């Protein structure tokens, strides 16, 4: 199974409402180098904290996996 596994990624920093993402959906399996790029301030800092559990989650189904 992929080790992030990301369903509905609806994340937020504000802890009640302002979903700072959302519609979020990947997969990625272990030994999968992926680059990650993208315009200023799109959702890119905010997507790292919330892969370590950093930023809330307000709608997303993650089960996070390893070997
Ligand atoms: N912990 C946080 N609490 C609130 N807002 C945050 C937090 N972390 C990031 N943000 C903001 O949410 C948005 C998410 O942007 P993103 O994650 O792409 O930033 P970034 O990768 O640092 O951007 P840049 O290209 O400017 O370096 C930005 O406006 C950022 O300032």
């Amino acid at each position: 199974n992929f080790c992030v596994q990301i369903i509905g990624g609806f994340f937020t920093w504000t802890p009640d409402g302002i979903p700072t993402l959302s519609n979020i959906t990947i997969r990625i399996p272990r030994g999968q180098l992926t680059m990650i790029v993208g315009q200023v301030g799109c959702g890119k800092s905010s997507l790292l904290l919330a892969t370590l559990g950093e930023m809330q989650k307000v709608s997303g189904a993650v089960f996070w996996n390893s070997n």
